[PDB]
């Protein structure tokens, strides 16, 4: 290799020994009797220090010639000193130049000049130069880390269902279709039925995350047409409210995993990130409607509260009870899926719930309809046929107990939780109505 | 919930106190003066012991109610005796009917009935129940953790690339067409092409854990359409041999976790897991043509090792070496794709390697070409367009360090680690030639 520290694992310990660095030339300064070189690497600059007496005269030569972003390796002596920015500068002894840049550059590292999303997404590498940028997929790596941490430590089992799918769905919208072979097939946009089947299979708590696929005909800043989702099912529970329960606890874990291991790069995007408050808020639907109605958004019992409607809570939430999560339950039946149990006594209303980050839903989920016959009469009241999702009807014949469960948006998550107004922040390469490349 | 503990998790500690304890029924003994319910979950059986004289009379006469795979839930107390062929027994208090099972069932969960593949395909619910196969569901989670664990250890960063792409990522043939609204798309092969560019960005360090997908004509116990592979690419690196070393390392952390860890899965498979002996052996293309010219398998160099010749490649060094596990390297340039790096001194070779396990492989990398020019010159040797992977190329221009990485399939690492007969064993849903649904 050729580096071997970066430049946040050179410490004290290390004083007057010889390192390895290696990176990109973020900055030369030839001030005559003396130069200095900054390389940059994933964690921030390191300084090397050239005075004219204490180094070979090729290096002290080979400076000036440098260019702005070139990969360099340099191997030296650690010396700590208060004149260093940084606490301490390496006095080099070979310095090598292992790529040139060319130039212009497609993008700005230093941030000087300001570039468009579209620019910034077509040169992702050369966007993640930039410290705030690198930040964001730092945390996403660690908020992923976080959860499926958590969901070991429950005793959750980590399974893979197929991408590529021939069966029904409730919607039959936004499905990328696709041939296989002589068949005709669609790209899965859940997990959904898969992960319920399993649940007659005595796995019990299972947990996968991995990529969606919906053609939504139309662009937001919410969501892509590519997701990575965090799916869980949990069997015998009891209520939708132990489901909840969960989802918090890990939301909570996964947050302070960011608080805890990545307060570097919450500074660099000054930001504060709020403890979580356990248990979060909960408002029913009614309680939601009635809130709304106060506030000039008027939306008739039975559909669905929309984007306007979810900021406003969101807002009333944070001005009321300073909770930036809540969840919002006990929606109508007719406005949840087929398979979501109703209240056995109250039938007009079922167990299914959202959760709320900044005032945009982040997950969805509720304990499910595990009674055969109930379920196959849900099918039939959404004016679907029961035939088409028999090879899912079948697992519930021969002892399932009862389960719920939810999906989780990660780029949703990530993005509430950094209070970013796009969604294209937070995942690498985007696929939207008219990005398909790179 | 139903329950407080699994049958795994009770203990010594535990004697004479109340706990819950839910699953399918296995077995029931319907005497007049006691009955015996036995009761099967995710880890194994528990016995219900109710005496005439000690239980509640509707308690007494519900259990000779129950039958085969009903879902029920107990809360008992714990009794530990040498009566009890596991150790202990529940005295019951309580016994709830969850849900009720059909006959006949689809599967026989007993083991006493064999059926065939294709009946257990169609039945994953039901062939869960059998220990034999929950145990290399169990595993195969474990293993996913372990290489997880690995990389976040040895300072890799996750990242998360596109499935829907315009350019094919690994070649001609055996590639899924789709439709991406108006454009002409395909699913990914590899996240060869994206793993490099992020080399660019200063990760550095990156994985991919994530389904791949590729259309080939025939059915083998080898390969399916639909896979999850482990990839990996790091820079700063001075020859493919630092990759190849990072891969043995982390293929042995996932072996030990699986010995150390799923001890009892691998009883109940009646195998036995080797510990992992670093480093493997490492056999150049030219020494395993010559090792097989021995055993009478002429191959003309140049051409690809094929399958009977890995297979007396395999034995030959499980046998000689002791080896189950050894890489096979500098390949011939022209048999390997145009982002390998070739020997600067000696073209015909390559910097690529393949890792064989049992004499399957499992696993396939190398040292890229980061140099700009020479790379797009291999494209061209490829009789491939140039211009066609513009995004790619673009990320080879700004100061590109050395770098290299390897794909390793995650169904081919746990069938061939566990010496299973095909590869359908190791994933819930197989997608092949003739399977699509369920
Ligand atoms: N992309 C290669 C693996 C690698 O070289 O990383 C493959 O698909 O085999």
């Amino acid at each position: 290799m050729y580096r071997t520290h970066y430049s946040s694992e050179i410490t004290e310990e290390l004083n007057g020994q010889k390192v390895k660095v290696a990176g990109w030339v973020w900055e030369v300064k030839d001030l005559g009797g003396i130069k200095f070189l900054w390389i940059r690497d994933r964690d921030g600059i390191v300084q090397i220090t050239a005075p004219k007496k204490k180094v070979d005269p090729e290096l002290f030569k080979l400076i000036p010639k440098l260019r702005s972003e070139d990969v360099v390796a340099v191997e030296g002596v650690v010396n700590f000193t208060p004149k260093a920015k940084l606490g301490f500068e390496i006095l080099p002894e070979k310095i090598v130049v292992l790529n040139r840049a060319e130039t212009p550059l497609p993008l700005d590292p230093t941030g000087k000049v300001k570039a468009e999303l579209d620019t910034r997404l077509d040169n992702r590498f050369m966007d993640l130069r930039r410290p705030e940028v690198m930040a964001i997929f730092k945390i996403r790596s660690s908020v992923f880390k976080a959860v499926r941490d958590f969901f070991h430590e429950n005793g959750f089992i980590e399974i893979h269902t197929p991408k590529i799918i021939a069966t029904a769905t409730e919607g039959g919208t936004e499905l990328f279709p696709m041939k296989y072979f002589e068949e005709d097939a669609f790209l899965a946009q859940s997990p959904q039925l898969y992960k319920q089947i399993m649940m007659a299979s005595g796995l019990d708590r299972v947990y996968e995350i991995a990529p969606i696929f919906r053609a939504e005909e139309h662009n937001t800043t919410r969501h892509l047409n590519e997701a990575w989702s965090i799916d869980s099912e949990m069997a015998f529970i009891e209520d939708e409210e132990e489901v909840m329960s969960f989802l918090e606890r890990l939301v909570a874990h996964a947050i302070n995993y960011v608080r805890e291991h990545n307060a570097k790069e919450l500074d660099i995007l000054n930001f504060e990130l709020e403890e979580p408050k356990l248990p979060f808020p909960r408002v029913s639907y009614d309680k939601a409607l009635e809130i709304l109605g106060d506030l000039g958004k008027e939306i008739p019992w039975g559909e669905d509260i929309d984007t306007e409607g979810e900021r406003l809570l969101g807002k009333y939430m944070m001005e009321n009870e300073n909770a930036p999560l809540y969840f919002l339950y006990q929606y109508p039946s007719e406005a949840k899926p087929f398979y979501i149990m109703k209240y056995d006594n109250k039938p007009e209303i079922c167990r299914a719930f959202d959760l709320e980050y900044r005032g945009v839903e982040i997950s969805s989920g509720g304990q499910r309809e595990h009674r055969h016959d109930i379920l196959v009469e849900q099918i039939k009241e959404k004016g679907l046929n029961p035939e088409s999702f028999e090879f899912y009807l079948k697992a519930f014949r021969y002892g399932m107990p009862p389960h719920g469960g939810f999906g989780l948006g990660a780029e949703r998550l990530i993005k509430q939780m950094l209070d970013l107004p796009n969604i294209r922040e937070v995942i690498l390469f985007p696929r939207d109505r008219r990005r398909l490349t790179p």
